[PDB]
C-alpha cells in the first residue's frame, strides 16, 4: 500500500480545480525513487471533457480517491513480483489532467477547466524533497501509455529543476512504457487532436524539440521517434503491434493480403525507428501497456526479460558480456515470441 498525499499547494489542481496529489511508501534503507505517471487517453475541447468527466471522472477530479493503493508490477515491494527495483521508495501520481501530461493552464472565468500536467510532475518533486528525495541518487520518471509520453515530455525538465535548486548529484532518468506512436496512414480512413489539444491545454514541449519543429508545429514533439534524439536524459523506452497504435490505425482483429501486408509493415516501421535507441525491449506482441502488471516478469526477448533489461540498463550507467539493454524482435506478426501474454 501506498499512502494518498494531496498537494500542500492547492492551486495545482486536477480538471475541476480539486487538489492534484500522489501515492507513497518510504523505503529508508534505499537512495533510490520511482516516480510513475498513470496513463489514460486524453480530451481536446470542451464537448469531449465534459463526456469524460460524466463517465471517466477519477481521470478529472481528486474527490473520490482512495485514501490507499497496492503497489503491483515495478511498484511492488516484494521481490518475487519485483525483481528490479522492489526496495526502492515507490511513488504513483494519478492522470487527472488529461493533457497527456503537458499542460500549464489554470481553470478561470474564460477556462471551464485546469489543465496542469506539467506542474503537477513540478509540485510532486518539490514536495518530496522535504521527505526524502533530497538524499536520492537516482530519480527514474516511469510511465504507461499516455503517462509513457508524458515521460518523454518531462524528464529533462525534472533535471532541470533539481539542477536549478541545488541538487546536482542526482541523477535524473527515464522510462516511457507504451508511449512511443506512429503517425502514419490508418488501414481505414488523430494529428488533428493533438493539435487542437496543444492549443486547449497551453500544452508545453521540450525546448530543444520545440525550436526544431517551431511555432504550429509543437504537436510533433508528441511522437517519440522525433522528440527522443533531442533529449540528454538517459530514457528507456518499452514498446511492436500495440492496442492502442492499431485502435487508432482503425484496425480490429482471417486475415487478406492487404491487412497482412499494413500490419507487416507496422512492425516494421516500429523496429526501424528503435535501431538508434541503445536502452529498449521491443516484443512481437498484440498488447498494451506492462510495466505496473504483475506479471511484468514474463515476457522475454532473446531469452532476457524485461526486469533483467533494466538492471543491466542500472549497470550500463555506472557493453555487458551477457547482460543486454538493446532487445528488440525480429520477427514480423504478432506472437511469433513465444513469450507473449495470453
Ligand atoms: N494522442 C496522442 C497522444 C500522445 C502521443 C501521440 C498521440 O497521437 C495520436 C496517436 C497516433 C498514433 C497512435 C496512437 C495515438
Ligand atoms: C503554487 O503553484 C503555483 C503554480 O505552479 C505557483 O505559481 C506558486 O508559486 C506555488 N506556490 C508556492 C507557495 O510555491
Amino acid at each position: 500500500d501506498l499512502r494518498l498525499h494531496l498537494l500542500l499547494n492547492t492551486s495545482v489542481t486536477c480538471n475541476d480545480g480539486s487538489p492534484a496529489g500522489y501515492y507513497l511508501k518510504e523505503s529508508r534503507g534505499s537512495r533510490r525513487w520511482l516516480l510513475f505517471l498513470e496513463g489514460g487517453w486524453y480530451c481536446f475541447n470542451r464537448e469531449n471533457c465534459d463526456s469524460r468527466y460524466d463517465t471517466m471522472r477519477r481521470l478529472m477530479s481528486s474527490r473520490d480517491w482512495p485514501r490507499t493503493r497496492t503497489g503491483t508490477g515495478i511498484l511492488s515491494s516484494q521481490p518475487e513480483e519485483n525483481p528490479y527495483w522492489w526496495n526502492a521508495n515507490m511513488v504513483f501520481i494519478p492522470y487527472c489532467s488529461s493533457d497527456v501530461w503537458s499542460g500549464a493552464s489554470s481553470k478561470s472565468e474564460k477556462n471551464e477547466y485546469a489543465f496542469m500536467g506539467a506542474l503537477i510532475i513540478q509540485e510532486v518533486v518539490r514536495e518530496l524533497l522535504g521527505r526524502g528525495l533530497s538524499g536520492a541518487k537516482v530519480l527514474l520518471l516511469a510511465g504507461s501509455s499516455a503517462g509513457g509520453t508524458g515521460v518523454l515530455l518531462n524528464v529533462d525538465r525534472v533535471a532541470e529543476q533539481l539542477e536549478k535548486l541545488g541538487y546536482p548529484a542526482i541523477q535524473v532518468r527515464g522510462l516511457a512504457d507504451s508511449g512511443w506512436f506512429l503517425d502514419n496512414k490508418q488501414y481505414r480512413h488523430p494529428t488533428e487532436a493533438i493539435r487542437r489539444g496543444i492549443r486547449y491545454w497551453n500544452g508545453v514541449v521540450p525546448e530543444r524539440c520545440r525550436r526544431q519543429f517551431q511555432e504550429g508545429e509543437e504537436w510533433n514533439c508528441f511522437f517519440g521517434y522525433k522528440v527522443y534524439p533531442t533529449l540528454r536524459s538517459p530514457v528507456f523506452v518499452v514498446q511492436l503491434f500495440d492496442e492502442a497504435q492499431l485502435t487508432v490505425d482503425n484496425v480490429h482483429l482471417p486475415v487478406q493480403e492487404g491487412l497482412r501486408l499494413y500490419i507487416q509493415n507496422l512492425g516494421r516501421e516500429l523496429r526501424h525507428t528503435l535501431k538508434d535507441v541503445p536502452a529498449s525491449f521491443a516484443p512481437a506482441c498484440l498488447s498494451h501497456e506492462i510495466i505496473i502488471r504483475s506479471h511484468w516478469t514474463d515476457v522475454q526477448v532473446k531469452g532476457t526479460s524485461l526486469p533483467r533489461a533494466l538492471h543491466c540498463w542500472d549497470r550500463s550507467l555506472h557493453p555487458l558480456k551477457g547482460c543486454p539493454v538493446h532487445l528488440v524482435d525480429s520477427c514480423p506478426w504478432p506472437h511469433c515470441n513465444p513469450s507473449c501474454p495470453t
